[PDB]
């Protein structure tokens, strides 16, 4: 039964807990990552092994050590962050500032408008993955070879990865907004 | 001396950092102004309270008193995670399949140098950007490096380091690497 709480895991960043499912636990034993009963434990913040038997079951990174629940957690605190206290607009204005030749605004605003579009398009690919994160299981709406490249940054990176470069593709984005603004003033 | 070590801090995300005077001044001065309880789980202590406020009295810092996940960690952590999330966009991004992807939601032959023209700008205009992110020199661990950027902008870039304990431009520039990776791959797709 995949959304049965295999247990539930204090987090690492806090200053309560978060459900691990077995489908989470079974994505940590399986391809790509397959941790290792003494990974598992430090990811669990732990016999395993029995646990494991009853419920029928068998590179590392600082996100490696990651609840799924506390990585989206994180990359959602990144997002915030990114949005609010990123200084699009000082990133604007001394950036437009580099490019002053009055004949040159014209292909900077066409680069500037190239650019917000082509990381739309990049950030509306990302948010269609429907990668399984949590007790969760969406029916996929890309094409299954581009959803199985985007889950497997989703399982190296235990959900964070995606959320977290659309998070900083959003300071970009804002920086380009504001660049536009000061250039049409 | 801001570089005197104040204590030395297990990793969170293990499966120790040293922390400088200099960076306890940073979680204590605006924006954040931490008080002796927040400071207390950041440098992840076990009266607590009294004993920490009596260490920062004797080193010359002042305490009377929104936290986010990266509230918690201290600078050396920070940059390891910002490293660790860099390496993963750079080696497990899978930036081929997108931009092959991507490149056949315009496969009409009028639009190819449209989309070429495009491409390259917005690799030009992200390097720019994370170009300026590697001018950076807010101070972080036991660094305080001179500028190069102007003032007004070097404190704009300091507060996002400060908010963030120093994973935010960094964390940033290991994004913008995934796009500049679909883009490459984008351009190399088209021309075959």
């Amino acid at each position: 039964n995949p959304n049965e709480v295999f247990c539930s895991v204090p987090g690492r960043l806090s200053l309560s807990k978060y459900k691990v499912t077995v489908a989470e636990v079974q994505r940590r034993l399986s391809p790509p990552e397959c941790l290792n009963a003494s990974l598992l434990g430090g990811v669990l913040r732990r016999s395993l092994r029995e646990k494991l038997d009853k419920i029928g079951l068998n590179n590392v990174t600082l996100l490696t050590s990651l609840v799924e629940g506390e990585a989206v957690h994180l990359a959602r605190d990144f997002g915030y962050v990114c949005e609010t206290e990123f200084p699009a607009k000082a990133v604007a204005e001394f950036l437009n500032r580099q490019h002053s030749d009055p004949n040159e605004q014209v292909t900077r605003k066409n680069m500037l408008l190239a650019t917000k579009q082509i990381c739309k398009e990049f950030t509306d690919l990302l948010a269609q993955d429907r990668s399984p994160l949590g007790n969760s299981r969406p029916n996929p709406i890309l094409e299954p070879g581009i959803q199985s490249c985007l889950t497997h940054f989703n399982l190296i990176s235990h959900g964070f990865g995606s959320p977290a470069v659309c998070a900083a593709v959003t300071a970009l984005q804002n920086y380009l907004t504001e660049a536009l603004k000061a250039m049409d003033k």
